[PDB]
């Protein structure tokens, strides 16, 4: 028999911190249903370079992102945006979740995004104790090697900067409110102070740095190795090797390989949890207080409709045995972050000494830098506060060698073999497309339920008159535009870098390959010629305009919304799945029953400013303290660590 | 059962200091767990000559510092500056610990070292009385035959010192500023009044004597006879032939053959200590008060370890169950001395009569004397306090025969077989190189832990500019520098010997062999052509210099670099290993608990400036201040001494 009060499901970024810290400060009883092992030998997840294929024999050369033994492996229905193809994307498998197989990076999302978008009792305010606490408990690092192309990229920035002060726009893309009227760019000199995009009550929502923060710790010996939630909160020293606490964590008890398959179900009290064993045996462990939900976006929804709390109709339909409660909203509104991906070419007699240290490294991991920027000038979709508040909505990254796929590489013939390139990509961070989540098997936890996800659908023009169908075009065109202002942002920079190169002794040459630099111009004319209006050519069939001019930049236009559909990179970073306000309320609790409550990064009723693993775990942090009733990590002191081993 | 609250780990030359006069002043109970037996019988190590092999049955002959009867054994990783080669270095095995197979020197240390390098209330005026104690415990002895190559040394020495008093330079090696500027150089004729560079007020940091002090005394019979920390405070008259105490000391207790594995722990506060016997059988001490640690630089930080006290991500890495406090500086920052070796020949009628009585001898035992010198003029890494302060660096020797390794014998075909040979040698007192010591078995007390001691390790250029890479060459460069410097001090003495021997009616020739002279002439001459740059020329890619002359003059640094590495001894006055700041405070207490203290020459913050012998003794005598809380060794009158039998 395994009765238990104290159940969570899945370790992952927020299982751990949640399971950790109650554990700590409480004398229940806690099981921790996890279905992965501890990966704490293998030498490819601890050492940070194994990410890249150091340890992989030479047959099976594949990213854990991909590898079955390591992550889940659901694959979403095609994208008719995007010339429908399918996507997979991945959960982790292990204890720690994703993190284990994650790229370790930590964004922590500004004060705008969670005052103005995250509801009462959830302001920045109010919880930006607990994201101090988890990124002490990590103390990520950072580099601190000279790179000439991130001090290129941040004078050019300077530059662009303060023409943007002056001309007196209010939402052009170079801006900060909080810095009274200008963003605090990083200095380019020896040991200048370091600018962290992670400051304590966000300032910084615009800025532009150096190098950023991963979760790695450098050891005595001269080895770096992977930090993350499983390595932190559940290592050898509080966790037995077979899964029992350890003195004062003594009420722990953590079942290693078990899935859930539902949450059996009495009343309006959820009494039991059903899971199987690698040797193939169900058990039952019985629930006297609560069950815990953090196994992630995916598998959330898909759980709560197994267990039978869900739309009745559709659950019906399929045939699911038992019905709780109807809440059509159970896991909607999904959404993730995207990132497209452009080239960069370099001609001139000393360009190899122009981009030399930046291979990839166990600080670094192929970052160099280098900026994090806000809204265009003419972006139609901007909130009513775009005015007086600066939004974080561009992630701006930069790496040398190529990052297209080997098909876009034939296509525009630039390859690694001429070693002349370093990419530079805009990670959209408020991406519009909203998808949703549902089951086909009411059997058994799967490896892909249903999933859709539409991002780049084009318009079709209808009979109705113009004047009131512009502003559905606008909100259906809404990613195109705000990826081609993108696209603007990236081009009118690497002019002063030009100069900045020139001027600092650097003679070479930049000029973009992919996308080529001509359609770019174009379309830089046609913007600065057409002004806000210039998304009114993406349907010319309604602007009829038969000028040459009108006609020669809708086609460049045209041709041009080819790349950001086929050279691109889909980003894991999934979230609010049980948002709060559709299922579940300010408490995380279900609504509809009352014991059961969502903890994880599903629950986030809007994506935050960045890579979505510190929310999750202030999301688990900020669970404890609700359960608990008292707020004690809060109030715990910064300088407490747990104990690494 | 065998309760006790005074516990100390070894009779070293700190532990019988600490052990006698804590039992002589105090009624606790102590014990003494020492892990050797007592050579009071034995020939060889009574006899002083019983050093130099008198007593080795012909199969055998080797020395002390090699047996495994009579001295540990530990490996050194090898050495990445001398060609990778694996030394064994010896911490005694018996009561008295090293001084039991020591060479018996009684260097104390000047005022500049401990007043400029040690901390608050460790001043040399807040310790000479202790220092005071200790070398009039012992009462060591000097020759006082006349040997004319001493003379010859200390004329020629005057000779130079006169220069350089002129010239105004500040820090050169034959200064001394708290004799004025000048320093007091032993006279030169028939019983002229001595110099004791053990003076009790430290005014001689600089000087020139005739003999060193040794630790025998005389007998009324004829014989000399070895005395040391075990010979002085623990022999019949004190302790009983079982290792019961006598009268007085009846609270003192002595198991001989003892090896301490851990000291098992309860909370914070130590509570017992394991021991294994020769018969095999475990045993337990209890721990009621404190501890103490007096078993080395080597083992003090493996006790520590094994104990559980030290970084714990290392220590959980090799599985060590327990897991007390997290200090990763545990054993960290060894130091220790280095001596190269220098020959010469003479060549003229009479220069067997110029050495005659320089054979080792039991009041000797191989020195001749013969200084002790400053930093050289052209030094760079040189404290700020240089100019105002004078700084022992150099340690001038002095020895007849052939000491050179019989390979260099056989490779510059120098033998002692013609006899012509005397060697000089300059003990670098403040080497730069730092090492650590780990454990790798969590077991027992073994013979050789992990020990990394790197010393010439030579600078690797890169593309960095060259005005920003100076100083980081100049600091790894630093003991090349040193002992190139020494060399300079030993080859421009030689030349005023030539003199001084002529003149005074001895037709001799002196001219060095190894290293050979023309080397040395040359390396002259580029020094005073070349200036305080003379060191650019280690790395012959940075200054950029195609003339002949600097390609010469790197070249001849380039190829002299080979005789530190090989021709020289690895100094056994290892120091430093759980620094006062870095694991104890200045009450030599640990960081982290309660009763557990360190009092040995792992915890002295900087090495001082001679053979770290009395330095241990004092700190035994101020640890037993500490620990009774009076100072009453302090008080003590001078002339009362422990009995001796
Ligand atoms: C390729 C990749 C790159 C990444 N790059 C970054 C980056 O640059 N920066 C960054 O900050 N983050 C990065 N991440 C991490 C990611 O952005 C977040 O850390 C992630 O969303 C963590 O959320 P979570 O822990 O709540 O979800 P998860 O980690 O997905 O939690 C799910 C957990 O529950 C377990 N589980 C699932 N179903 C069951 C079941 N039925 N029974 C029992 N257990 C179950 C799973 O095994 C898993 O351990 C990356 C991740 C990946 C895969
Ligand atoms: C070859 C040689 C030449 C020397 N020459 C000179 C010289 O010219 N001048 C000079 O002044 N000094 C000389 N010395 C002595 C040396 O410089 C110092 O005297 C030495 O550092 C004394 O320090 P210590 O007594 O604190 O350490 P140690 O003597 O090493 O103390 C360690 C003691 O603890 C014991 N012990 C170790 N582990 C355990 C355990 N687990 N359980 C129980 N007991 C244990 C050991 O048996 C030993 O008795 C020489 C030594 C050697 C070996």
């Amino acid at each position: 028999n395994l009765e238990a009060d104290i159940v969570i499901i899945g370790a992952g970024a927020a299982g751990c911190v949640l399971a950790y810290y109650l554990t700590k400060f409480s004398d229940l009883k806690i099981i921790l249903l996890e279905a992965g092992h501890t990966h704490f030998n293998d030498p490819v997840v601890t050492d940070p370079m194994g990410f890249f294929g150091k340890y992989n024999p030479p047959n099976e050369n594949i990213r854990m992102s991909q590898n079955p033994s390591y992550a889940w492996q659901p694959a979403l229905e095609p994208d008719t945006g995007a010339y429908s193809m399918r996507n997979v994307v991945a959960h982790g498998l292990a204890v720690g979740g994703s993190t284990a197989i994650n790229q370790l990076n930590y964004i922590v999302g500004g004060r705008t995004v969670f005052d103005n978008d995250w509801p009462t009792g959830w302001k920045y305010d109010d919880i930006k104790k607990y994201f101090r606490r988890v990124l002490a408990d990590i103390s990520p690092i950072r580099d601190g090697t000279k790179v000439n192309l991130t001090n290129t990229i941040l004078e050019s920035m300077r530059v662009l900067a303060d023409q943007q002060v002056s001309s007196g726009v209010p939402v052009d893309f170079l801006i900060n409110k909080a810095t009274g009227g200008l963003p605090n760019i990083e200095q380019t000199y020896q040991g200048a102070p370091i600018v962290n995009l992670n400051d304590y009550e966000g300032i910084n929502s615009v800025c532009g740095f150096k190098s950023y923060y991963v979760g790695v710790n450098q050891l005595s010996d001269g080895s770096y190795i992977r930090k993350y939630a499983g390595n932190t909160y559940l290592n050898s020293y509080y966790v037995d090797s077979n899964g029992f606490g350890i003195g004062k964590f003594s009420n722990l008890r953590v079942i290693s390989d078990a899935v859930v398959d539902r949450i059996h179900f009495e009343g309006q009290r959820a009494v039991s949890v059903t899971y199987i064993d690698k040797k193939g045996n169900l058990h039952s462990v019985k629930v006297h207080k609560e069950v815990e939900i953090c196994s992630g976006s995916f598998f959330t929804p898909t759980i709560l409709q197994r267990s039978g709390i869900g739309d009745f109709s559709y659950l019906s339909s399929i045939g699911v045995p038992d019905l709780v409660y109807n809440n059509p909203l159970v896991g909607q509104g999904l959404r993730n972050h995207y990132s497209p991906i452009t080239q960069v070419s370099v001609t001139g007699p000393d360009a190899a000494a122009f981009l030399s240290n930046t291979a990839a490294g166990p600080t670094n991991m192929s970052f160099r830098g280098a900026g994090m920027l806000g809204y265009h000038k003419l972006e139609p979709n901007k909130p009513s506060n775009a005015g007086s508040v600066t939004y974080r909505k561009y992630e701006l990254l930069v790496t040398g060698g190529v990052a297209i796929s080997a098909d876009q590489q034939y296509l525009s013939g630039i390859s690694s073999s001429t070693g002349n390139y370093f990419a530079l990509i805009a990670d959209d961070i408020r991406f519009a497309p909203v998808g949703y989540i549902k089951i086909g098997t009411p059997n058994f936890p799967r490896d892909t339920p249903k999933i859709f996800f539409n991002t780049f659908v084009n318009y079709t023009p209808t009979t109705d008159p113009a004047d009131q169908q512009w502003p559905v075009a606008q909100k259906t065109l809404a990613p195109l535009i705000s990826a081609l202002l993108g696209y603007d942002a990236i081009y009118q920079i690497v002019q002063q870098m030009k100069v900045v190169a020139v001027n600092a002794g650097f003679n070479v040459t930049l000029q973009m390959a992919y996308p080529p630099n001509d359609l770019l111009v174009e379309l830089h004319n046609g913007l600065n010629t057409y002004g806000i209006n210039w998304w009114h050519y993406f349907v010319p069939s309604l602007v009829n305009d038969d000028t040459p001019a009108g006609k020669l930049f809708a086609s460049t236009l045209s041709k041009l919304s080819y790349y950001p559909r086929s050279g691109a990179h889909l980003d894991s970073h999934q979230s609010c799945s049980c948002s709060i306000g559709g299922t579940v309320d300010t408490e995380l609790k279900v609504i509809g029953v009352e014991n059961v409550r969502v903890t994880d990064l599903s629950a986030a009723p809007h994506p935050p400013g960045g890579n979505t693993w510190c929310t999750a775990a202030m999301i688990g942090a900020r669970a404890t303290d609700l359960i608990l009733g008292k707020p004690l990590v809060a109030n715990l002191p910064p300088e407490d660590v747990p104990v690494f081993t």
